[PDB]
């Protein structure tokens, strides 16, 4: 996508060499924002083939409040394997915080349900937020939440959403993060009878790993193809009842995939 | 400031009329980002006179982990009066979450201290964050955190910080929020022996209240004056030992102040 390729180029041009937790090394910039008008098409990277199966199942997995990779394995999705323990657990990551944020007084808060109620009863609220950054449980998490905080907004019958991603692996992670959230917006909009608005992506430490340079140069030589259309065949009873089969991406003709090692 | 006046104009030009919690009405946009190179000067609005006393004391108050307006009254700062209860309490807002985030298991986490340790022992960390959005305690808060989540970044010996502000009152609140955080960055940089980098401000629902239109038009007719210089006279033992007297803003010659009613 145009916005995506411009960001890659921006990092190569303005990125500062920086060491990182994985010991891989990166070219990094801090603070970037881009916007995707969901009405223009589904923001799925076309300059390289993205594995839809992984993207979709990861989101449904988050929505189930699941943090054990079992569900993913049942569906042949292995994207989280390297961080799970012997029992396949990742700790109280995304799913757990979204569906059951533990309070100091023993209660559990379902942020998704709360969000649905706010969208349906108070669309003008400036507090329609979901946060995975649970300070009191970070030490139990296998990997601190990258996409950590998002907010919904409703204007002119359209639903928008802004995601704050503290750390962004531009080559491997970003394509997944963008598509994933664009999907959630469509789902939320469907459940709330709203049109899709904009997906605003805001990043903190946005970087390209040193061992993704050839991949990056290769991808930058490609021309972006028309964005596909997302078709949701059915309207489930709730946001928690979607199935992989309910989604259709029409007209997705990407360039060939590009393999790149993941920094653990 | 140029960035600030451009945002005001942007809201007037692209803002959508929207109702809000206060019943005042606003012109609103969603998703905006601006950057201030702290090396260029202290980002204090010059097109209208800002009350430094309030700004500074509010930050020191946050740092003490205080949430009762008593300290503010002792110092003649009344900016939070309308939301405090009979006993002057505001609930577990900013100060409390920064200094004593309550965990489910009874512990309390000092995020500022944690941040200092990360900056000093692991400056390359992509997880140097402080969050005031405590989902489990929002119901006890007098007003949900506007400036809710910020992240520090270190590159080339310089300290940067990005703030995610979910809701922004462009006329009254923004000047305070920008100056306040720019100050915290200088303080943090001093304590960590780093140069100041950039302050990246990212907003969610960014708006102008309907009853601030005349004020806005008046301010937009003014020319921004050179930014002042922040001088920190002393280097305290810790980030928690600063005093109002330690700060000096050199060359602050603003246009006259503009009164505007606050939406409760
Ligand atoms: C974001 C996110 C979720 N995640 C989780 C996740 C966890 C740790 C991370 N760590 C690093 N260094 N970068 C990441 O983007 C990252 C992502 C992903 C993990 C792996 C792939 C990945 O390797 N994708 C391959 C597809 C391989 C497959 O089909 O299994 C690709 O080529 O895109 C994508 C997303
Ligand atoms: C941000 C923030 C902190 N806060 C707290 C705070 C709480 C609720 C809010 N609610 C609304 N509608 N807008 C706000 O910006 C806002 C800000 C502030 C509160 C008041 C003023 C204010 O009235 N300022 C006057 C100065 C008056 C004085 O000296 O006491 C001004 O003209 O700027 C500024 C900041
Ligand atoms: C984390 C998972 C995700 O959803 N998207 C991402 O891009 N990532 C990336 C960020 C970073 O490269 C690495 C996590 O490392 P760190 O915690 O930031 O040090 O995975
Ligand atoms: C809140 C306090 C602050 O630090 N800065 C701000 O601009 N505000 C504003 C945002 C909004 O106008 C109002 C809070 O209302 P709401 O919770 O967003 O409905 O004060």
């Amino acid at each position: 996508m145009k916005q995506y390729l411009e960001l890659m180029q921006k990092v190569l041009d303005e990125g500062t060499q920086k060491n990182d937790r994985t010991g891989t090394g990166t070219l990094s910039i801090f603070g970037h924002q881009m916007r995707f008008n969901l009405q223009d098409g589904f923001p799925l990277v076309t300059t390289k083939r993205c594995h839809l199966r992984s993207i979709i199942h990861e989101l449904l997995w988050f929505l189930q409040g699941d943090t054990n990779i079992a569900y993913l394995h049942e569906n042949n999705v292995t994207i989280w394997d390297e961080w799970a323990d012997e029992n396949g657990d990742l700790g109280p990551v995304y799913g757990k915080q979204w569906r059951a944020w533990p309070t100091p007084d023993g209660r559990h808060i379902d942020q998704i349900t709360t969000v649905l109620n706010q969208l349906k009863n108070d669309p003008d609220s400036r507090r329609i937020i979901v946060s995975a950054w649970n300070v009191g449980e970070l030490d139990k998490m296998a990997l601190a939440p990258c996409h950590a905080f998002f907010q919904f907004y409703v204007a002119d019958g359209k639903l928008s959403c802004q995601l704050y991603q503290r750390s962004c692996d531009v080559f491997l992670g970003l394509p997944f993060n963008i598509a994933s959230y664009a999907l959630l917006v469509h789902m939320m909009a469907q459940q709330c009878d709203l049109e899709v608005g904009d997906f605003v992506w805001t990043g903190g430490d946005t970087h390209l790993y040193s061992n993704h340079m050839d991949q990056t140069h290769l991808q930058l030589s490609r021309e972006p193809r028309p964005l596909p259309k997302l078709i949701i065949k059915r309207k489930p009873e709730s946001i928690f009842d979607y199935r992989f089969e309910d989604f259709e991406i029409e007209g997705y003709d990407p360039h060939p995939g590009i393999k790149a090692p993941v920094a653990i």
